């Protein structure tokens, strides 16, 4: 649904460091929780902005498509950063930005990919994107993916605008790495990297999955959709 993104400094890296659980809805009415650890660091050599401890408000909205009969998600996300007192990148996002993500995937040797493409509104800190499973059916459920699958699209108030890494670090952007644990199951190990290549934000990933349960809620996909 709605989850705080913990951000602080990672100055022995020039990046950022994150922390978050995500509580995905089961469908016997539980909740499978998945623990996120991020690193985030610069690509370019370019002065970057490492901000005071901070957290994003994240908000997700999954759909389907009813013409779409490949496997796929629709997307609406909002983010605004919150939690501080009262760049050049920061251009790049003034008005409404193309989207491109590429996704590699290998969940317990079954591999997938997926293309997802949209468009982010920084400045109300707004993504719309509709995502595809480009090799069939995915083998886990769409929500455990959401994450991994733009974090310079954050909404960044005035008074905190000195704190926003993501978009300090661009046009040559940065790399994500996520450790992401699902309590009584398996783990993610994503890096993406994220920049603009023309005038497009385009995200690649590759991501491996390691551990999981074959009757578990991810393989058994019995996590809720929406």
């Amino acid at each position: 649904n709605s989850h705080n993104v913990y951000i602080t400094a990672d100055k022995q890296k020039n990046g950022i460091k994150a922390n978050f659980k995500i509580r995905h809805n089961v469908e016997d009415g539980s909740v499978q929780l998945a623990d996120h650890y991020q690193q985030n660091t610069p690509i370019g050599d370019g002065p970057v902005l490492l901000p005071d401890n901070h957290y994003l408000s994240t908000q997700s909205v999954l759909s389907k498509d009813p013409n779409e009969k490949r496997d796929h998600m629709v997307l609406l996300e909002f983010v605004t950063a919150a939690g501080i007192t009262h760049s050049k990148g920061e251009e790049l996002f003034t008005g409404v930005v193309p989207i491109l993500v590429e996704l590699d995937g290998d969940v317990n040797g079954h591999k997938f990919s997926v293309r997802g493409e949209g468009e982010g509104d920084a400045t109300n800190g707004k993504l719309t994107l509709k995502f595809i499973c480009t090799t069939g059916k995915l083998p886990v459920p769409w929500p455990t993916l959401v994450t991994t699958l733009v974090q310079c699209f954050s909404r960044y108030p005035d008074h905190m605008k000195r704190h926003d890494f993501f978009k300090s670090a661009m046009p040559e952007g940065y790399v994500q790495e996520r450790t992401i644990s699902f309590k009584d199951d398996g783990t993610y190990k994503t890096r993406a990297e994220v920049k603009f290549e023309g005038d497009t934000l385009v995200n690649r990933i590759e991501l491996k999955g390691i551990d999981f349960k074959e009757d578990g809620n991810i393989l058994g996909h019995k996590l809720e959709y929406n």
